[PDB]
């Protein structure tokens, strides 16, 4: 079965939904009107999320695995860029 | 896939990473600065978390699964800990 991970935030909740399908994550958004499709596509069997604010600003970071390999993507307010989260120190 | 589950707090913000792989999960913790090894070694190839603040004290608390066996660790200032959590009543 897929499988998938969620954060959100406000009083207003937004609700983002990150599906690992077939090897391929699609993110899920709500603002408070529909369900709509959001800028989230990268690669991984396995997904998590975490997700905080800076006043009104969310900030959001998924961890996408495939096989030993996890990825870090990370949303500040512009666009997705890959995040600097390696496995070993 | 290693299967990571993830969670976070304040506006800095801390993050802790756990990782299941090969029946053991092992935390990667950043405050800032880097990413870091924490503290947190338990056996469990599925994990989950979720993580409250007093003030500005933080609580963590790891749901560690191994066949139908779930164990809770908590973080609450000291040491990792074995929780009174139960999967039926
Ligand atoms: C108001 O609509 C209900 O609550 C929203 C926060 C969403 O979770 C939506 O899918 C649900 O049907
Ligand atoms: C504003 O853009 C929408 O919301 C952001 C918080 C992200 O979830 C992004 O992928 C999405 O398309
Ligand atoms: C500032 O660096 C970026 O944001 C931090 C909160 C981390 O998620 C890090 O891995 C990422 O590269
Ligand atoms: C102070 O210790 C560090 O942060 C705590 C909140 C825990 O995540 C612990 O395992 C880690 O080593
Ligand atoms: C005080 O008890 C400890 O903390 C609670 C919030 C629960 O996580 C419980 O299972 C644990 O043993």
């Amino acid at each position: 079965s897929v499988q998938t991970a969620a954060t959100s935030w406000g009083t207003v909740p937004s609700i983002r939904v990150y599906t690992a399908n077939n090897g391929k994550i699609t993110e899920r958004c709500w603002d408070g009107k529909g369900w709509y499709t959001g800028a989230f596509n990268e690669p991984g069997d396995n997904v998590s999320v975490t997700s905080w604010l800076v006043g009104s600003a969310i900030h959001i970071r998924v961890y996408a695995s495939t096989g030993t390999t996890t990825t870090e993507w990370c949303w500040d307010g512009k666009g997705w860029y890959k995040g600097a989260y390696t496995s070993t120190n």
